[PDB]
């Protein structure tokens, strides 16, 4: 919401309250998953052609007791300050999306799953800290439609080993026409010491690329996704060296507020130490969402897991259900 | 405060900061106590008969440290979604109050102390995660004054035994007019495999209930509490067998801001294991808290101990005095 | 930003994103420095001697990870409630700054270095818990232009002992006519049990004061700060038994947004425990900083330390800069 507006500067504050429950015959993925958002974001006009702007925003567990688990899950999502130069770009820097994320969020669009390869602290495929970004919208006022951009990552040494980075650098490029959309994206970095003496995973090199194409238009969205990772894709020992990831969705919006969505995921891992091959993504997904206006909604999602029992890396291949219900403002 | 109300949204966001000093003998209650309270709550109209709404509440400590303690103590008290659909009653699910809180409060006016029986974490008596709660106020526009609701909770299986649960039920009721009131509550649900290997208390069920009246009007308040717990009464080193809770105070409201305070807090514990019945609440209580405004306030609250020396559950049975300055907005 | 102005009751949100970078060959102070800032701010009016307010403020660092070190360096910086009495002074009582602050505070404009003996929970020289402040301006309206404040300090018994403190009191006075200023201020506290037992600092009382001047008007400004502590500098392992402070900074403010900066700290630490004299601080500091506008900035600092490679005290003796980008609100 904008809660102010005056000589020059907007403030949004933001937020939402998830009552959320899942169903499910695992452990880790069944009972209570409520959850709220906090944030703000704003921006100043310096002179015609240029405007400062910043944005933070939160997670609030709300399925944690008040003793000594009252923080598990709790945590800063985004951190950044920049500059807008009218034609010529944009320039920020801080906690942020990486521009693998570009390509990788046309299919991350389901009611509660989905976006399985998009993750946070994990280089350029999700949110990260360190991360310095120039996007040019529109080509200089040229060629419209046409949008790029070209980021460097800063070193991060974490206690986390998996949540670690060197030194990396990405780009990205998207166009769109009549509804029809098409994107690329790639990204490479170093490795950190602590991350080559892990049980999975070999190379002094990240990497991550992906593209896809879509349709958006006239209550209608379609899109399908490919890209690969190499000693990148975050698994529970270590990295795969290699993965080849896939996924599609379809979604059609009813004028009375009913969006149905379904969709198909696979992600194959290659050459783990003494694993070999296997699936470590695999599920069909068939849900809706309801919206009543703006601010509220509800939602049911289906996850129909076909992983096998014998998985070979030890992931758990059962189904869940997902039923939301989301306060927003 | 009302800090949005556009094309039928609203969003209030509140808060306070307590200043807060104990002085005791006590040494777990003498320090500063120092605190302050944010959160929001938000109302959006869908139609004429469904109106959605959203609430999350936050306990930030102000005794602590900036280093390693700076968490102690901090944590989300509320955070819920629902829909209100006209007469024909409310539903919101999240963390939020179990029903048999609904009698419990009716004597946690004081202003410091009181509302011992009803606590976080604990079946239905307080605030609690996981909670699908239905509310009718006036009886579907039949009878005015009249409130009734059903609740039920979700298992929470968390490391910490004394603040989990199984699933369970609750239901309570309540009626006004002309200054008086009258309310009960009921609660039953099953505790997990861990709260069954504790010293104190054997069980397979937990229940709580209490009922109460009030008086409340011409600047007068008056009430008086009573219920029983059995297997869910909160110790030191587990749950009581059974319980009986007595509470009752008087207050009045003079015109000039002040309000004086006096109460009385008795709870019987039955049959502990290796200790027979005992006393776990006895207090005698003295105050007074004076209004400037209605966002401006101080108080002093006097606790009178009568638990005895070198007691069998080891409770503490010092004195307590509090006194509070209290910006809120 | 002040977002709420209502029937004598006023409330102001704020905040700032700050993306933050070091540069510098010590590892501890070298990548991403990024983090946000959140607070509420508020007044009300209660009669024409009387106006009520309180104040809180948190830290939410931007360059950790979104796993198990999320909640590291995060805390709350004030808490506190208060009355302001029309011309006969202030009082408040929380988590707010300690008066020899007033002093150390006038030569604590740089960019992003300096300030560096005036740190949080250490008695009176920053931020603290637990203190009733009582201040008053321009001297009851009869001697303009002369403030004085008189403190008092409760006991903090932490598990950290250099976070801790026992009882206290502490003085401020300051004068200010045609552009110049003059200020001194002292306090004095008790040591806690396990303070008195640590590898540096003895005695079981604990002492501050420093003492000041500065120009400030017509796009200048010059200060110079001198003071000495006395079991109460916080060092790696413990408290140096004296201390001597030195700083001193100039700045000019250009039209057209750009404010130059140059400054000088020193400060020595005596007599400690196997160690005798050595210095802890002493760095040479030119930096700028360019201000788009009263929302949004950008700074460069540089810190030329000149502390030697064989320190005594081990203390780091590397260069550093921080390059910075602010948007506030
Ligand atoms: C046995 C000691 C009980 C604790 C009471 C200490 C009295 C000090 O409080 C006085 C401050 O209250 C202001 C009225
Ligand atoms: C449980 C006692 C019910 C109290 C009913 C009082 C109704 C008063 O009359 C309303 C006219
Ligand atoms: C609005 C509340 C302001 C209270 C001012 C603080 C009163 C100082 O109180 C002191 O602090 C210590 C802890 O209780 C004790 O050891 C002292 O006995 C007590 O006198």
């Amino acid at each position: 919401a904008e809660i102010y507006n005056k000589d020059g500067n907007k403030l949004d504050l933001y937020g939402k309250a998830v009552g959320l429950h899942y169903f499910s015959d695992n452990d880790g993925n069944d009972g209570d998953k409520t959850y709220a958002r906090l944030g703000f974001k704003g921006e100043t006009k310096i002179n015609d052609q240029l405007t400062g702007y910043g944005q933070w925003e939160y997670n609030f567990q709300g399925n944690n007791s008040e003793g000594a688990d009252a923080q598990s899950g709790n945590k800063t999502r985004l951190a950044f300050a920049g500059l807008k130069f009218g034609d010529a770009g944009s320039f920020d820097y801080g906690r942020n999306y990486g521009l693998v994320y570009d390509a990788i969020g046309i299919t991350d669009m389901l009611p509660e799953f989905g976006g399985d390869t998009g993750v946070s602290d994990n280089f350029f495929s999700g949110r990260t800290g360190g991360l310095a970004t120039y996007r040019n919208s529109g080509f200089f006022g040229l060629v419209d439609g046409l949008n790029f951009g070209v980021q460097y990552l800063g070193k991060n040494e974490r206690t986390d080993a998996l949540r670690s980075n060197g030194d990396g650098w990405a780009t990205s490029l998207s166009y769109d026409f009549d509804g029809f959309g098409i994107v690329g994206a790639y990204g490479a970095a170093d490795r950190t010491n602590a991350q080559q003496n892990l049980q999975w995973g070999k190379g002094d090199k990240a990497e991550q690329w992906a593209t896809g194409l879509k349709y958006d238009a006239n209550n209608i969205y379609l899109a399908a996704l490919y890209g690969e990772m190499r000693n990148a894709a975050r698994l529970d020992n270590g990295f795969a060296n290699k993965t080849q990831d896939f996924s599609v969705v379809a979604q059609y919006q009813f004028d009375f507020g009913l969006r149905p969505s379904i969709a198909y995921y696979k992600s194959k891992a290659k050459d783990v130490e003494g694993i070999g091959d296997e699936d470590y993504i695999n599920y069909i997904d068939i849900g809706a969402t309801y919206y009543f206006n703006k601010n509220m909604s509800t939602y049911v999602d289906y996850q129909i897991n076909q992983l096998k029992d014998d998985n070979k890396l030890g992931i758990n291949n059962d189904d869940t259900v997902a039923v939301g219900l989301v306060y927003q403002f």
